[PDB]
Order: C-alpha cells, then sequence, then structure tokens
RNA sequence: ACGGAAAGACCCC
RNA sequence: ACGGAAAGACCCC
C-alpha cells in the first residue's frame, strides 16, 4: 500500500497526487493507484499523449488535472468511462486544435483549456457534454470566432465562455443563440467591432470587451444582450457616442478606465448623457487617469452611484471641496494609487452611507483634523502604502462604526494608547510592514473588540508589560519576522481568549538550560496554534518549563529552527495537543534533541512531522505512547532501517512517510518491505519508488530477494 | 600528523587549539603536541589540577591560556621549564589562595588571574616573576590590601596592578614604595578611606578609585603621588572638599561622574574651588546628573578643557544660550545619552577648535536650520539613535572639514541628492539599522571622498539606478540585511576602485537557470572581497555568467545559503581567487550542486571550506587542478570514505580537515589512515580522535586492524 | 505573506 | 554587528 510515481493525501485517501515527478508515461503513472480514488493532481510532469483508454480502472474520477503537461494529442476515446468527471483541467499544454476526444464525460461540468495554441476545434467536439457549465479558452491563439461558436452553440447546459487574450478581430454574422450563457469574455483581443446583431444571448449578464487594441471601436451594437449587467470596457478604445442606453437600461456595473495615463481625460459631456440615461447603474470603475477632481463634480450629477472607483487617476493631488456631496448615495469609494496628498473635511461632507473607503497607496504623510469625521458610517478604511510615520489622532475623531483599519506598509514609527481612541469597533488592525520598534503599554487599551491584530515585519524588539492590556476579545495575535528575543512576565496579560498567536522568524533564543521564573505562555489559557518557527539562530536549548499553561494547545509548529534542543520533559503540559512539527532543522544530532520520553503524555496527538531534520536512527520507544497517531512524518532523513520496533503500538497510523531516506536493501528492512506493501491500513508515500542504496542503483527496495535471509 | 585533543591553527602551525573538548586530564591532552608550539589556548575545559611538570616538552611556549576551567590546584614547579613564556591567562577558574608556584616564568610579563575567588597570596608567590609588567587580580574576593602588597611590592617590573571588583576596604599604614608602579585600580570596592600616607607610588600616573558604594569618603591624602596624571572618581562618593590640588598639579584628566542619576547635581563652586587650580586640566568626564546648562556655565569659567563628556546630564533638555562660548579650547565634546530635544547654533558660537562632537542616543527628531554651522572643524559627528525619520539639510551647511558621520539606528525614512551636500571631506557614512526603503538617484553624488558607506540593516528593496553615482572613490559598501534581489542594468557602474562588497541576508535568488544580459558585478574592476552569504531561499540557481568581470577577486563568501546551485561554468572568470567558502547548505544533494569541472580554473585558490554541507560523497577530480590549496575542509559533512582519488594532484596542502565526519573502520580507508598518521606535510584535526561508526563505539580509526586488507 | 506544509521545489510563461 | 569562520558552539557569570 504505496504506489510508485503518486501518492495519496494525508487527510483523504480519495486524493492522488503525482507532481513533479519527470512523468512520460500517463497509463503506465496511474497502473497501481486505487480504483476508489476521485480526485487525481498529475500536474507539472512531461506527459504528451493521451491514448484511447487512459483511465480504464479509475471510472471514479471526479476532478482530473493534467495542468503544465507537453499534451499536444488527445486520442477518440481517452476519457471513456469518466462518467462521474465534474472538473478537467488541461491548462498549460501543447494543444494546437480540439478533436473529437471527449466522449463519456456526460457529468463534465467545467473544462479548463486556458494556456494552449488551439487555433480551432471542431465542430462536434463538444457533443458528449451535456452538463458542461463552464469553458475556459482564455490564453490561445484562436482568430476564427465564427468556428468557436460553431463548436459551442449547441451545448446545452453552457452559462461561462471565457475568450480572453486571444485574437480574435470579428464578430460573427449569421443567426445564432447561446441561451444558456451568462458570461462572456473577449478580454485581451483585437476587438474591431462590437456588433452583436446576430449573436442572440438572452441570458447574458456579464460581457466583456476589455482592453482590446489600438482601432477606435464605433460598431457598437448590444440590444440583443437585454438582461447585461456588468459592461467591461477597461483599456477599450471605443466611440462611446454610438453606445446607446435604450440598449442598456437592466445595466448595473460599468468599467471605462483607459488604457495607460497617456490616454487622458474622458469628455464628461459625453460620459454623462450615457450615465445619466442607465436607471439601474450602481457601480462605475473609472481608472487610469480618465478625470480631474472638477469631472468628479460632474459625474456626480449624472448619476446615482453605490460604488465609484477613481484608482490610478494621476491628476488627483487634492481634494478640499465639496467634490462628492453632490453623490450621497455611495457606499464604497476607491481613490487607491492616485497622487493625493491632501484630503479633508469638505471632500466628503456629505457621504454619511459611505461604509468602505480605500486610500491606499497614494502621498499621504498625513491627515489634517476631522478629516474622516464626517463618515459616521465607515466600516472598511485602508491607507496602506502611504508615506505616513505618525497617526494624527484627530482625523479619525468620531470614527465609531469603524471594524477594519489597514495601514499596512505605510512607514509608521510610532504609536501610543492615544493612537486609537476612536475605534471602539474595531475588529481587524493591520500593522504589518511598518517600522514600529517598541510597544508601549496600552496602546491598544480601547479596542475592546479587536479579534485580529497584524504586527509583523516591523522591528520590534522592546515590547513594555501590558502592551496588550484591553485585548480582551483578541483571537488573533500576529508577531512575525520581528526581532523579539525575551518575554515579561506580563507580556500577554490580557490574552485570555486568545487563539492563534504567532511568533515565527524573531529570535527568540536560549543559550543554555533555564527554567523560566515566569513562563511565557502561562496566561494564554485559550490558545490553540502556537508558531515559533525560524528563530534567526534557533530557539536552541528550550526552557524547561517553556509551556507550563498550554493544555488547550492544539497546534505547536517549531520547524524551520537552525536548532531545537528539548532535552527533558517540555510537551507535559501540552495534553490537547493534535499536532506538532519539528522538520527542517537540517542536521540531526547538532541541531536536534528530543528526551527518550519526550511524548509520553501526547496520548491525543495525531499528526507528528519530524521531516528533514537528515535523523540517522530512531530513538527506541521514542514514539509507542502515541496512540491516536495517524500522520508520522520523517520524510527527508537519514533513516537506513525501519522495522516493527520504531513501530510499536501505533494502533491508528495511517500515513507513514519515509520517502527520501536510506533505506537498505538488505534483510533488516525485511518486515518492513513485506508489511508496507501488505497493510491496507497504512499508506505509505511513493513506497514502490524506494531506490537500492547500492552505488549501482537500477534496484529497488520492493524487489529484494527475500530468500537470502 | 594530527592530534587527538588539538588542533593547529591553519595559518600558523605553532598555534595550537584545544577548546571546548571537555578537557580533564592536562598532561593527556598536550602529549601529541609539537616541540615547536608557541601559543596553547585550552579555554573552556574542565581541568582541575597543574601537576608539578605540567609542560615539559612544551618549553617553546610564549602564550599560555588556561581560561574558563576548573583549576583550584598549581603544584609548585607547574610552570618549570616555561623560560620564554611572556603571557599566563588563569581567568575564570576556582583559585582561592595563590601559593608558590611559578618557578621558571622568568619572562613573564603578563599574568591575568581575574574572575577566580583569591583571597591570599603567599608573600613569596611571585618572586619568580622578574619581568612581570602587568597583573590582574579584578573580580577575586581580596579584601586584605596589605597581603597583596606583600606579593607584589618586591616585583622589579611591575607596572599595572588591577584589582578592580574587590572587597577592599581599608588602606594599608605601614610606609612602603612601588617606585615602577604606572597604574592602579580599584574600581569596584569598598573604600572606606583614600589616604595613600603609607604607600609611595612616585610614578604613578593613574589611579582608579571609581565605584566604591555610597559610604562618603572624607579620608583623602594624595600628596604622595605626585606624577599622577588621571584620577578616577566616578560613582565614588568623597568629600571633595577635602581633595587638595595642591597635591594634584600633574593631572591632566579627572572623573567626577556620579553613581546614579538620583544623587543629583554638584556644588560647582566645590567642584571649581578644586578645577580652577589645577593647571593642566584638559579633560573632565562628567556625567550621571551631575550638572544643568547653568552648571556647565559655571564650569566653562573655572576651566580650560579640551574634551568634555557631559554624557547622561538628563536634566539636558535644550542647549540655545551660549552654555559653551566661554570654552572656545574644546575639541571634543560629549553629549550622549542625556534628554536633549532641541540644540541650535547659539549654544557653541564659539566652538571653532571642536573637531569631535557626540550627540548620540537623546530625543532629536529634528535640527533647526544652520544648528551645526559654527562647527567649522568638525570632523567627527554622531547622531546616533535619535528618533530623525528626515534629515534638515539646512542644520549641517557648512561643515565642510566632516570627515565622518554616523546616523546609524535612527528612524531615517528617506534621503535623496540633498541630503549631503554639505560634506565634501566625508570619508565615512554610516547609515545602518535606519528604515531606508529605496535609494534614490544621486544620493551620494556630493561625496566624492567617500571610502566606506554602510546601509545594512534597512529595508532596501529598491535600488534606483545612478544610486551610487558620484562614488569613485568607495571602498567599501556594506549593504548586509537588506531586501535585495535584482539589480539595475548599471547600479554597480562608476565603483571601480570598490574593495569589498557585502551583500549577504539579503534576498537575492534565482528560481530557474539564467544567463543574465547584465552581470551586476562586471564594472566592479578592483573588488576583493564579495559577501553574497545567507540568503533568506538561497541563492538557489547560480545565473551562468553572474561573477562576469570578477577577475580581481580574492574571497568568495557564499555560506549559511539554504542553497547553493553551480551547474555550469560561473567560477571561470574568478582566476584570481584566494579562498573560497561555500559552508553551510545542510544537506548535499538537495541544498548544493557543484559542476564536475567548476573549480578548473581557480589554480591560485589557496582555501577551500566546504563545511557543513552534510556530504555523502566526493565528485571524482573536481578538485584535482588546484595546486595552490593549502586549506581544505570538509569539517562536519557525511563523508564514509576518503582515499587516494579525492587528494590527487594537492601539492600545496598542508591543511586537510574531515573531522565531524562519518570514516568508516574498513579497508576503504586504509591508504587514508596510513597517509594521515604519516605525512608531515600536511596536518588533519583531530585525526587520533576519529571514531568508528559502529554504535558501540569506544574504538578508534586510528588503531584499525590492517591485518585482513 | 515563498509566512509554500497536499513542502524541500532548477518553480518556466 | 552571534555579521562568531582560529565556526557549528547547551556559549555559564
Ligand atoms: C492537485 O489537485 C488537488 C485536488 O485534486 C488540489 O487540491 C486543493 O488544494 C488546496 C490547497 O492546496 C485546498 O485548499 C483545496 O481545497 C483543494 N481542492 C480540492 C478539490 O481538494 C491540489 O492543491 C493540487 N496541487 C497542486 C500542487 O497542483
Ligand atoms: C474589467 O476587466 C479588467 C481587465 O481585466 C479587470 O481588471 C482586473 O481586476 C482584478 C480585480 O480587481 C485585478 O486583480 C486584476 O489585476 C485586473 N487585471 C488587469 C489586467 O488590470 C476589471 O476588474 C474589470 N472590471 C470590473 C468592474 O469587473
Ligand atoms: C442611506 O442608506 C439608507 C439605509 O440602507 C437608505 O435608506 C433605505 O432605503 C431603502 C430604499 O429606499 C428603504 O426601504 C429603507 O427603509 C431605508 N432605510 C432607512 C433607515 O430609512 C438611504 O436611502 C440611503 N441614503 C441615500 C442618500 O441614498
Ligand atoms: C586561543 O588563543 C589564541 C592565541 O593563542 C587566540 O588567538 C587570537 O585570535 C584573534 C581572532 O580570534 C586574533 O585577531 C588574534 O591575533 C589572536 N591572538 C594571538 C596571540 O594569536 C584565540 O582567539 C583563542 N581562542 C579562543 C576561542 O579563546
Ligand atoms: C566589575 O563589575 C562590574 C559590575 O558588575 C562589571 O560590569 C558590568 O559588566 C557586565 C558583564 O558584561 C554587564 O552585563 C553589565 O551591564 C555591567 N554593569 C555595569 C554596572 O557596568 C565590570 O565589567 C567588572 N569589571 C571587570 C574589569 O571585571
Ligand atoms: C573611570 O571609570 C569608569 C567607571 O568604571 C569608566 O567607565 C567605563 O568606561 C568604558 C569606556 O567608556 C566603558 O566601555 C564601560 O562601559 C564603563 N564601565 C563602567 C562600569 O561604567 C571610565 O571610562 C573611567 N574614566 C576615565 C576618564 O577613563
Ligand atoms: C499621467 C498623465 O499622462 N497625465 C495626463 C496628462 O499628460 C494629459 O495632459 C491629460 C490629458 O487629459 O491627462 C493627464
Ligand atoms: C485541558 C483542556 O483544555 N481540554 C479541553 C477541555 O477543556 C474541554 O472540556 C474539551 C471539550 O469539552 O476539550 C478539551
Ligand atoms: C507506456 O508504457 C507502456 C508499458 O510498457 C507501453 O506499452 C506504452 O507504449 C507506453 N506509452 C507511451 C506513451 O509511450
Ligand atoms: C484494470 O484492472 C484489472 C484488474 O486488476 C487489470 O488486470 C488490468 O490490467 C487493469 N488495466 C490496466 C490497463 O491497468
Ligand atoms: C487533433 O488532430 C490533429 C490532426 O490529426 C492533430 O494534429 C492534433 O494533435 C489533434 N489534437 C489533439 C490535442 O488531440
Ligand atoms: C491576459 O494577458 C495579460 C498580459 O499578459 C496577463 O497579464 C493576464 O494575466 C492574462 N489573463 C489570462 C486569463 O490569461
Ligand atoms: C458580473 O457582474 C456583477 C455586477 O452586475 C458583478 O458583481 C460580478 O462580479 C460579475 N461577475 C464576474 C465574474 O465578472
Ligand atoms: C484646497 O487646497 C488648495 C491648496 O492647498 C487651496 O489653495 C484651496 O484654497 C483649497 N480649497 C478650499 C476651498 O478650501
Ligand atoms: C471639518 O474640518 C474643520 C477644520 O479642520 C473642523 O473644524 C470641523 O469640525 C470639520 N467638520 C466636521 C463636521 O467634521
Ligand atoms: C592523567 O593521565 C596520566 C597518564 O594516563 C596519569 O599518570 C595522571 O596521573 C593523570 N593526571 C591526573 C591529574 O589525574
Ligand atoms: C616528552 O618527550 C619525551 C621524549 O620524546 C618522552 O619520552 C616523554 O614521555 C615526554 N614526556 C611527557 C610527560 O609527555
Ligand atoms: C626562547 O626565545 C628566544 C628568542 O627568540 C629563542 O631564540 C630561543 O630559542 C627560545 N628558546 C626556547 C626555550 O625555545
Ligand atoms: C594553595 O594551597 C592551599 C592550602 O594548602 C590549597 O588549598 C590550594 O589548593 C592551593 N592553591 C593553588 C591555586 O594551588
Ligand atoms: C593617613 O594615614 C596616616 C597613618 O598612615 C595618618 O597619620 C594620617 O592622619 C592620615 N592622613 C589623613 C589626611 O587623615
Ligand atoms: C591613563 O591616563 C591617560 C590620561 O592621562 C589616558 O589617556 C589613558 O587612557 C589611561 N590609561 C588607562 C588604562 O586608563
Ligand atoms: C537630577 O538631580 C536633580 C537635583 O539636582 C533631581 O531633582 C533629579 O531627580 C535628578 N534626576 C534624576 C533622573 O534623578
Ligand atoms: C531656548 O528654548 C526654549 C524652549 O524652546 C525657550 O523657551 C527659551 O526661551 C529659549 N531660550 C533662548 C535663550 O533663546
Ligand atoms: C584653537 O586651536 C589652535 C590650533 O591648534 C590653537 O593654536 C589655538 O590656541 C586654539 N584656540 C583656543 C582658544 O584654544
Ligand atoms: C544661527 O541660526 C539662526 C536661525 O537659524 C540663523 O538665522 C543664523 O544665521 C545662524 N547663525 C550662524 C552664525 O550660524
Ligand atoms: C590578479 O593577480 C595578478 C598577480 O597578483 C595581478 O597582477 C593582476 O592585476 C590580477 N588580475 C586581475 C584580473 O585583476
Amino acid at each position: 500500500y504505496g504506489f510508485n510515481k503518486c501518492t495519496q493525501y494525508e487527510f483523504d485517501i480519495h486524493h492522488v497526487l503525482c507532481i513533479r515527478k519527470k512523468i512520460t508515461n500517463l497509463t503506465e503513472a496511474i497502473s497501481d493507484i486505487p480504483r476508489y480514488t476521485t480526485h487525481l493532481n498529475l500536474t507539472h510532469n512531461e506527459i504528451q499523449v493521451l491514448p484511447p483508454w487512459s483511465f480504464t480502472n479509475l471510472s471514479a474520477l471526479v476532478d482530473l488535472r493534467l495542468e503544465w503537461n507537453s499534451i499536444w494529442k488527445i486520442d477518440e476515446g481517452a476519457f471513456r468511462g469518466l462518467e462521474n468527471l465534474t472538473l478537467l483541467n488541461l491548462v498549460e499544454n501543447k494543444i494546437q486544435s480540439v478533436n473529437n476526444s471527449f466522449e463519456g464525460l456526460s457529468s463534465l461540468k467545467t473544462l479548463l483549456l486556458s494556456h494552449n495554441q488551439i487555433t480551432h476545434i471542431h465542430k462536434d467536439a463538444f457533443t458528449p457534454l451535456i452538463k458542461l457549465k463552464y469553458l475556459s479558452l482564455s490564453r490561445n491563439n484562436i482568430s476564427d470566432f465564427s468556428g468557436i461558436l460553431e463548436a459551442v452553440q449547441h451545448l446545452p447546459c453552457l452559462e461561462r465562455l471565457d475568450l480572453t487574450n486571444n485574437s480574435i478581430m470579428y464578430l460573427d454574422h449569421s443567426p445564432r443563440s447561446l441561451v444558456s450563457l451568462t458570461h462572456l469574455s473577449f478580454e485581451g483581443n483585437k476587438l474591431r467591432e462590437l456588433n452583436f446583431s446576430a449573436l442572440s444571448l438572452p441570458n447574458l449578464t456579464n460581457l466583456s470587451a476589455s482592453r482590446n487594441g489600438n482601432k477606435v471601436i464605433q460598431n457598437v451594437y448590444l440590444k440583443t444582450l437585454p438582461q447585461l449587467k456588468s459592461l467591461n470596457l477597461s483599456g477599450t478604445v471605443i466611440k462611446l457616442e454610438n453606445l446607446s442606453a435604450k440598449h442598456l437600461q437592466n445595466l448595473r456595473a460599468m468599467d471605462l478606465s483607459n488604457w495607460e495615463l497617456r490616454h487622458g481625460h474622458l469628455d464628461m459631456k459625453t460620459v454623462c448623457h450615457l450615465l445619466g440615461n442607465l436607471p439601474k447603474l450602481e457601480t462605475l470603475v473609472f481608472q487610469k487617469n480618465v478625470t480631474n477632481a472638477e469631472g468628479i463634480k460632474q459625474l456626480a450629477k449624472c448619476t446615482r452611484l453605490l460604488f465609484l472607483d477613481l484608482g490610478q487617476n494621476s491628476d488627483l493631488i487634492y481634494l478640499n471641496d465639496s467634490e462628492f456631496n453632490a453623490l450621497p448615495s455611495l457606499q464604497k469609494l476607491n481613490l487607491n494609487k492616485c497622487q493625493l496628498s491632501f484630503i479633508n473635511n469638505r471632500t466628503w461632507s456629505s457621504l454619511q452611507n459611505l461604509t468602505s473607503l480605500d486610500l491606499s497607496h497614494n502621498k499621504f504623510k498625513s491627515f489634517p483634523d476631522f478629516a474622516f469625521s464626517p463618515l459616521k458610517h465607515l466600516e472598511f478604511l485602508s491607507l496602506s502604502r502611504n508615506p505616513i510615520t505618525e497617526l494624527n489622532n484627530l482625523a479619525f475623531s468620531g470614527l465609531f462604526a469603524l471594524k477594519e483599519l489597514n495601514l499596512a506598509a505605510c512607514w509608521i514609527v510610532t504609536i501610543d494608547r492615544y493612537s486609537f481612541t476612536q475605534f471602539p469597533n474595531l475588529e481587524v488592525l493591520d500593522l504589518g510592514d511598518n517600522n514600529i520598534r517598541t510597544l508601549n503599554h496600552g496602546t491598544f487599551r480601547p479596542l475592546k473588540k479587536l479579534q485580529s491584530l497584524i504586527l509583523s515585519h516591523n522591528c520590534l524588539k522592546i515590547l513594555e508589560p501590558n502592551s496588550f492590556s484591553g485585548l480582551t476579545n483578541l483571537r488573533s495575535l500576529d508577531l512575525m519576522y520581528n526581532s523579539l528575543s525575551y518575554f515579561h512576565e506580563h507580556l500577554f496579560s490580557g490574552l485570555e481568549k486568545l487563539l492563534i498567536l504567532k511568533l515565527g522568524f524573531n529570535k527568540i533564543t536560549y543559550e543554555t538550560t533555564r527554567t523560566l521564573q515566569y513562563p511565557p505562555f502561562i496566561k494564554l489559557k485559550s490558545l490553540k496554534q502556537l508558531n515559533l518557527e525560524g528563530q534567526r539562530h534557533g530557539i536552541q536549548v528550550v526552557p524547561s518549563n517553556f509551556f507550563q499553561g498550554l493544555g488547550s494547545l492544539q497546534e505547536l509548529l517549531l520547524g524551520k529552527n537552525p536548532s531545537v534542543f528539548l532535552d527533558h520533559h517540555q510537551f507535559d503540559p501540552l495534553i490537547n495537543l493534535t499536532k506538532l512539527d519539528i522538520s527542517g532543522t537540517k542536521d540531526g544530532d547538532r541541531s536536534l534533541y528530543l528526551n527518550a520520553s519526550l511524548f509520553q503524555n501526547l496520548k491525543r496527538l495525531k499528526i507528528l512531522r519530524l521531516e528533514n531534520n537528515n535523523l540517522e536512527s530512531l530513538v527506541p520507544d521514542m514514539f509507542s505512547s502515541l496512540q491516536s497517531l495517524q500522520v508520522f512524518s520523517l520524510r527527508f532523513n537519514n533513516l537506513k532501517v525501519i522495522n516493527q520496533s520504531h513501530l510499536k503500538n501505533l494502533k491508528s497510523l495511517m500515513f507513514f512517510d519515509v520517502y527520501g531516506n536510506k533505506l537498505q536493501c538488505t534483510c533488516d528492512n525485511l518486515w518492513f518491505k513485506n508489511w508496507s506493501m501488505n497493510t491496507e491500513e497504512v499508506h505509505i508515500p511513493f513506497l514502490r519508488s524506494y531506490p537500492c542504496q547500492q552505488p549501482g542503483s537500477q534496484s529497488l527496495l520492493i524487489d529484494f530477494d527475500d530468500a537470502m535471509c
């Protein structure tokens, strides 16, 4: 019970992976895999042909992925018997034309043919596909649209058709009807026309003709799409006068962005004449130097938007003059990637319905007092990627509804107890990737409802005691990628409800044996996940009482440390532990020590990963207490021998991974070789490929002369 | 030619190291080392006794170190025959009393007995020490100063005696004279008096009585130290009225700093009455809340200083009122670790002789225009560890004499081409550990004479083209610990005098085979040392022409990378290479690839370190071309066999390190065992300690059969 | 968040 | 700059 080229997924035997195995012969590779296989992933190999009965013994397949291969030839019959298949992925291969290879795929719901070199599809290729809802042909070499229509027009269930990034220049002009179709995309083609007369799409809600070339499109006819809800003309040069509001009375969303800033502002008179007559229009995406502040004022008259996106309007440098006041309907406003350096109380005085605002990636160094104060209903505010070194507390006065504040990748140099008084309802605060060096006491005291706090990728060295007081409801705390080293007595004081604590990639290191006067996690009584991966010089000597107080912990990650020494009984408090990972120390005895009886109390452990540690041997009876152990991985070590002793008492074992080791083809492994092939309870990854250590190779553990013992 | 517990130093055979080897029997440990040994270091062991002829076969010793052991017993005779020894280190042992050992130490210049538990020294212990110049008794349990004087007073050459950190409470009161003594320290004792009536030190130049407690010393008499040039009373409470200037007419330097800030300001009238009558006083160290600004003004009248140190004067918050004008003689001024947040050109208007100024570790967020402008002779300025996010360019107007600027560990968020206009003579610029994310073009253009630029530990991701334009004289560039990955076409252009480039601990990583259109080091015509260590994910696939143009290179550091893949002929340009380190990848085949003929051109390579790579095998003929190879280290790998094949053609070899491997006691290692024990041309570290791989151990490769082979 | 874990990857485009 | 290379370190004080 282990295959050659493929492995089962550890947490579902019905999923099979054969990824990056240089597979060239499809049939051989899958010949030894179970008949009960529902998901098979063969991504990233060198498969070239799909023969007439490729999946004979695999008729239970539901999901087949052949992404990133060299498939250029799929024989008729290839997918016969695959009547339960709902997904077929053929992305990134060498397919130039599509033939009648699809018989049997009577349940296929989605077919992905993106990223090939297709020019034509045979008229009858898709006939067996009576359930096909989604078809992707993006990234191909198609210029003949008539031929595609021939191939898809009779599909009974086809809802979404994607032709993005092809070479279609003209639409088709013989009368036809695709009645199931809801989504259609011509993005990134070279359309000269948008005349849909001869094409009836009664149920189309979403059309894209975005990014379609240099030549201006004048020939536009959309009457035949009466249900159309979103029209995407982003980066498409279209004479907007030839658009007709009469043909767009169901439109809810429009995208009129330029391709590049060079193209310049749109004529608001033209735009408003169109937009002003679309009574259902509520979303306008209006990007890339399409307008200035004054044009926003005009737009506000022509329209009644819920969502306006003004991103990448380079001529927006300040907004201080009632620009949005004729738009009180606004719920969501995006002003990201402009050139804004000043914004105040006068621009959005009347936006009392605004709940989401994106100001990220501008030139804000600061904001004046009461700038955001009219927005009494704001729930999401993003200021990410502004050159802000300091928070002007008064700019956020009265934002009592705010639930999420994103300040990631700003330049914030300091915060304190006065920084967040105005956000009593905040739930998520992202301070990641700033420049914060110390955390002062009470900095987050007002944030009574905070659920998630991100402080990662700062330069934190010093955490004052009571830094996190008031965070009674905090569930998640991310402190990854800082320079933290030791823990103060009352560091984690107010955090009794904390579920997740992430401290990986700091400098939490002990250079000698210690018994801490104050175990750092002692107050975290609800903690379920602890990350201590990759301390710069490894955690090294783990203090003997390091994990005291952590009886609720379920997952401990100590992987990627240069060294981890657990000499004593450090895991004794961890009675509810479910998953433990100590992988990647990379040179056994020097980098890893585990006391012989370290795992004794881990009677609920389900997962144990000790991979890439270059282990040379196993400690006797180390794992014998692990009753509930289901997944045991020793992948990428230097183990030479495994036997009944190592595996003693693992009653619940069902995945045991000893791939990437040095198992010797001698009698020492005779019990293992027979048991590993024969057990039906335990899966063993790539077992049938494990090579003999003999320098001559050309021989497998699996074929070991049993007779010699 | 290989020893058991010790090894020779790779670059001077006369140096022997025996560090952290758990040595307990000194004689046994040193029994196999050469008679030509001059430096012997046995630091960090558990040696307890030194028997009567411990160094019998080692009479050539000059430098002997027994630091960090458990020596409590040194027999009479221990150091016999050691007539060339000039240094003996016994620091950090268990010595409680010093007996009459030391016979034979007739050249000993320095004897270190610091960090023991010495209470007494026998009167005749140091009699053989006729050339002893320096004796350290710091960190011991000496309270009997009379007893110490008995032991040193007859030493004919004793110049320096250190008793810092002992328990001496009273001086001795029988008249004596140590005429050779120039330096004496009672720092960190518990002196209740400073009465030197009975102790004549006619040549004493330096006295420290620093850190002697709170109990105020009134009993002061120093007439007997007529040559005294420096008096250190830092942290010692002494009734300054009871000091006499009559007895201190040769004094050049004094330290009157407080112990803690609590002690408060000194009485400036008392201070000045003393100080004003010392005609040679040129250095005053004056720290820890000893004065305020106004006190500086009074001090300026009593004195004519060349160096004034006012560090840690917490009441110095602003200086804007002629504080220093009456001290125009100042050459060096330190004002670090005060609470300074404002300073301007009015405080130091007349300081035209100032050449060094330290403002580090204050609270400067900025400086006003022209603050530093009067200091026209300033050569050195430190502003380290101020919360400065941006440089006010006008604050430095006219500092044309400045040679070194230290801005390390400030909060600097941006600099540009206007940032360094005022420093045409700058030679060293330290910008490490700021918050700089991108480097703009022309940033260092004015610095025509710059030699060393430190930008380490910033957040550099983007280096604009021409970032280093104008740095034609640059010798050293430190860009370690940033986030660099790719370099613009001409980034390292114009740096043709660059000697040293440090790019370690960035993200310089290629995930596939590449042949770079523009190799980044191609213009570095003088580059001698290149550091590329520890890229976050390793350099991985080294581009085929990555080292193009580096024919002048002598040292290439590629260590500490998670992976290094050198598939082709990357090292072919490196014809002058002398040292190569690719250590610490940590798992042979997965993390390290070296083309079979990669070393073909390194005909001048002297040093090759391939350590800690978990290597299992050696590639045939990989090293056959290394004529000049002298040092070859394979320390800490998994090598099982070494033989004639590997060492083929290594004509210049003199050090071959295969310690920490897995060498098998079989016939495969017969050639190696015979060659390694017998060759006198090549040293092999710890050879006689190499154990047999049998799990029972208790056997050495050195004592291997031979009979069946 | 390549902070890859269905992980030890030459990861193309 | 433990950024330890006289290096793979339980590095105390
Ligand atoms: C191979 O295919 C499997 C499914 O057959 C992919 O599985 C998904 O994996 C992600 C995590 O990677 C999960 O969050 C999804 O729920 C999984 N989907 C299903 C249908 O199980 C798998 O990721 C693929 N792997 C690769 C490398 O291509
Ligand atoms: C119209 O089509 C454009 C062009 O594809 C869409 O742009 C993408 O939008 C997604 C989600 O916002 C981004 O993550 C992609 O990076 C965009 N791609 C490009 C090439 O810009 C645009 O979102 C569509 N407009 C609407 C309203 O759907
Ligand atoms: C601001 O939002 C509110 C709340 O969603 C809008 O009021 C609602 O409008 C719908 C449709 O007219 C009604 O059925 C609800 O009864 C209204 N709710 C309330 C609380 O009155 C309001 O129309 C929005 N304002 C603007 C300018 O569009
Ligand atoms: C052991 O003793 C030797 C001297 O015998 C020490 O050598 C010095 O090493 C430093 C660099 O670490 C050099 O810059 C000095 O020149 C060396 N001194 C001499 C006299 O050679 C060595 O550091 C000691 N090793 C340890 C770990 O204590
Ligand atoms: C004398 O004792 C003092 C005080 O203990 C020593 O000073 C300190 O040095 C330690 C050890 O490196 C540091 O951790 C402390 O920060 C220092 N404290 C103070 C008060 O400065 C001093 O080094 C000893 N002197 C000698 C020469 O042994
Ligand atoms: C007088 O003694 C003091 C206190 O012992 C010396 O202070 C030390 O100074 C050195 C050099 O600046 C520092 O590296 C140490 O941190 C200091 N040690 C302590 C314990 O403070 C002081 O330098 C001496 N004064 C003079 C004028 O030499
Ligand atoms: C794959 O292997 C089988 C078994 O040897 C062989 O019959 C068949 O020809 C191979 N198919 C391909 C694609 O070459
Ligand atoms: C399908 O299953 C049967 C039964 O094991 C087997 O004999 C047959 O060869 C299988 N077909 C292929 C091509 O794997
Ligand atoms: C379809 O048939 C043509 C012509 O026989 C062939 O070139 C092509 O490989 C086939 N396509 C696929 C993917 O099977
Ligand atoms: C379409 O083309 C553009 C340009 O390369 C690309 O960025 C985009 O991801 C492509 N979309 C698809 C679905 O292939
Ligand atoms: C289709 O249009 C609607 C708006 O009417 C939009 O919300 C939705 O995301 C669009 N779907 C796609 C996949 O373009
Ligand atoms: C908006 O900003 C500009 C530039 O600061 C200023 O001149 C103008 O008066 C402001 N507008 C109003 C009406 O406040
Ligand atoms: C608008 O800003 C001004 C000036 O900063 C402020 O005084 C005023 O209270 C603000 N108005 C409102 C309603 O928030
Ligand atoms: C160390 O070993 C030698 C010889 O094996 C022995 O004679 C000597 O007495 C030992 N020294 C000590 C201090 O135990
Ligand atoms: C010193 O060397 C002599 C002569 O080689 C040797 O016989 C003797 O054992 C050595 N003495 C000690 C104590 O190592
Ligand atoms: C002691 O030092 C001198 C000075 O170099 C040297 O010539 C002499 O040979 C040395 N003697 C010993 C004991 O090695
Ligand atoms: C000196 O002699 C004393 C008393 O006999 C003894 O306890 C001690 O070990 C000796 N000290 C040293 C360093 O030899
Ligand atoms: C110092 O000590 C001597 C005795 O040694 C004593 O007579 C004298 O009074 C003391 N000097 C002072 C200033 O107290
Ligand atoms: C001795 O004093 C002089 C100043 O007179 C000073 O330069 C030197 O550093 C001192 N030496 C020591 C070890 O303190
Ligand atoms: C400095 O001394 C003054 C009195 O001279 C005192 O008021 C103040 O507390 C001192 N500063 C500190 C930090 O102790
Ligand atoms: C110096 O600065 C302080 C604080 O800004 C100010 O109050 C004081 O008046 C200034 N004094 C002079 C002499 O300018
Ligand atoms: C300043 O330094 C010069 C040059 O060394 C010297 O001659 C002059 O006396 C100094 N001026 C004062 C006031 O010390
Ligand atoms: C001192 O600074 C003031 C204020 O910046 C400036 O006006 C003046 O020119 C400066 N004086 C000198 C001589 O540096
Ligand atoms: C390398 O070394 C030689 C001899 O030391 C020197 O003359 C030459 O300039 C160097 N070659 C290069 C490529 O810089």
